[PDB]
């Protein structure tokens, strides 16, 4: 099956999966000159304070934070966004050092990594119906680099000792997820995909400008996970990152002048 290794990486992934090479991929590289102001952007809503986290779980690529997406607490709408997008997880990419992890990348600089807050547009009902329509998603991307802790980040961080291996999941209620932002809104936004396979284009990104600062021991234990399962040989869960796609026919907007 698919991962992040040199025989089933992402230079392999479009034999299963040959939308890999279309035509609004993601992650792609954000050229901050190119990129324009866009005044028809609405104010950005990131309406977190009822959020219901319920779980984390290994899946092998990543960890996912799970949240109680059966009604509308946790949501996401303004800016380019028609509607309300509902937030389900949120997962990280790092990298096996602080000078490569993030997906997205800024004037080519590549950052230690990168948050993603996965969110489904209300209109179709379920996540799995909203990943068949050209506007399902909205996903959150915020950059991550290494300097200041980052005191919401550190509950996360400490439950990763009982998730170590593939497959494994732990409770993971009451976590705020306010608490991994930075002060500024201020983002980017343009079309593109799912990051890992099936890479389905689905996506609107919002690309927040300003990172948060982890400390190195924060990032240090994102790095102790595990790709493998319980008693497989360790295989480290690092540089679980997509580098940057073709931007073909695409614009970038500025939600800033
Ligand atoms: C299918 C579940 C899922 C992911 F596994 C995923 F990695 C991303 S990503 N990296 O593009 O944010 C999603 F948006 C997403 F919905
Ligand atoms: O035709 C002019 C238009 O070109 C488009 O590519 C830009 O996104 C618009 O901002 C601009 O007004
Ligand atoms: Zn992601």
């Amino acid at each position: 099956h698919w991962g992040y290794g040199k025989h089933n990486g992402p230079e392999h992934w479009h034999k299963d999966f040959p939308i890999a090479k279309g035509e609004r991929q993601s992650p792609v590289d954000i050229d901050t000159h190119t990129a324009k102001y866009d005044p028809s952007l609405k104010p950005l809503s990131v309406s977190y304070d009822q959020a219901t986290s319920l779980r984390i779980l290994n899946n092998g690529h990543a960890f996912n934070v799970e949240f109680d997406d059966s009604q509308d607490k946790a949501v996401l709408k303004g800016g380019p966004l028609d509607g309300t997008y509902r937030l389900i997880q949120f997962h990280f990419h790092w990298g096996s050092l602080d000078g490569q992890g993030s997906e997205h990348t800024v004037d080519k600089k590549k950052y230690a990594a990168e948050l993603h807050l996965v969110h489904w547009n209300t209109k179709y009902g379920d996540f799995g119906k909203a990943v068949q329509q050209p506007d399902g998603l909205a996903v959150l991307g915020i950059f991550l680099k290494v300097g200041s802790a980052k005191p919401g980040l550190q509950k996360v961080v400490d439950v990763l000792d009982s998730i170590k291996t593939k497959g494994k999941s732990a409770d993971f209620t009451n976590f705020d997820p306010r608490g991994l932002l930075p002060e500024s809104l201020d983002y980017w936004t343009y079309p593109g995909s799912l990051t890992t396979p099936p890479l389905l284009e689905c996506v609107t990104w919002i690309v927040l400008k300003e990172p948060i600062s982890v400390s190195s021991e924060q990032v240090l234990k994102f790095r102790k996970l595990n790709f493998n399962g319980e008693g497989e040989p360790e295989e480290l869960m690092v540089d679980n990152w997509r580098p940057a796609q073709p931007l073909k026919n695409r614009q970038i907007k500025a939600s800033f002048k």
